[PDB]
């Protein structure tokens, strides 16, 4: 079975490796220019043509892809719209690997949003690509638990591991033909957009648990959850939730505890502005905080 692949990031790399292990002939890989593996380097190393146009929804690319005559198309964490004029070129269809328990968390950054929302589980889904983005029928879905101490990076590795497990068996299954797919129920779908810097802004009137989840959701290597001490921005890299004061006020400086709408949030590590990461107690002194 020959295929044209759209891929990026660790998921893109493992998807390409899985296709290769399943005997697929990858005619070309479409990716993006830039801690994760490089799909371009993997393609370059495997001798697979690789392209990184900013936008493929143009006849120039439709024709180039048509000439490659893919039987099937795969999208593994490609970040841009691949329009139907391209996807319809593959008689066996197009399939996308999405990092959530679809229909929940369609859209962008499901890895981060499930942590923001304090979900206790998430998963990977391989689904048919239809007109409507992330809504096509499910070939297979594999759930993973989210542990209280998982942060974006540890959950990312778990998702990649699940993706490897899922693809290892589903790719050969697709090679044998159409699989009876599971329809997504629109009434159960949720969709998220790309996260803006504002989406990681800590608002102290919220419950400490919610803020703690935000810290976990964008912990290093992600940008970090942030707030301000007056006009000084600071980032909270790691935190701890604790069980009678104005929200946002300092309860203690060592450890650094901030009163929230409910409970308190201990800033275990963080940084002031673009300064270096330090323990919360030191950050408190750096920011001029006092009980």
């Amino acid at each position: 079975m020959k295929t044209v692949v759209f891929a990026y990031h660790d998921m893109g790399c493992l998807g390409i490796e899985a296709l290769l292990a399943a005997g697929y002939e990858i005619s070309a890989i479409f990716t993006h220019t830039d801690f994760y593996g490089s799909v371009a380097r993997l393609a370059a190393e495997r001798g697979i043509p690789v392209y990184a146009p900013d936008n493929v929804n143009h006849p120039l690319w439709v024709e180039r892809i048509a000439q490659l005559s893919p039987d099937v198309i795969f999208s593994f964490y490609y970040r841009h719209l691949i329009y139907d004029e391209i996807l319809q070129l593959a008689p066996a269809g197009a399939f996308n690997l999405h990092g959530s328990l679809l229909p929940k968390y369609r859209g962008r950054a499901p890895l981060n949003w499930v942590l923001v929302n304090g979900e206790t589980e998430t998963g990977v889904t391989l689904h048919r690509m239809v007109k409507r983005a992330d809504a096509g029928a499910i070939v297979a879905q594999l759930r993973i638990a989210i542990a209280p101490d998982d942060i974006a990076i540890t959950l990312h590795h778990k998702l990649c591991h699940a993706a490897r497990q899922l693809l290892e068996q589903t790719l050969p299954a697709i090679k044998h033909g159409n699989i009876l797919e599971i329809a997504q129920r629109e009434n159960e779908a949720t969709c998220f957009g790309r996260r803006t810097p504002d989406d990681s802004f800590l608002e102290w009137h919220k419950p400490a648990s919610v803020l703690h989840n935000m810290v976990r959701a964008v912990a290093d290597p992600w940008p970090g959850a942030f707030s301000y001490v007056g006009n000084q921005k600071f980032t909270v890299w790691s935190s701890r939730v604790h069980p009678k004061a104005q929200p946002g006020s300092v309860i203690s400086v060592a450890p650094l505890l901030i009163a929230c709408g409910d409970g308190a949030l201990e800033i275990v590590t963080g940084q002031a502005g673009d300064g270096i990461t330090m323990q919360g107690s030191q950050l408190a002194q750096t920011l001029g905080l006092v009980q």
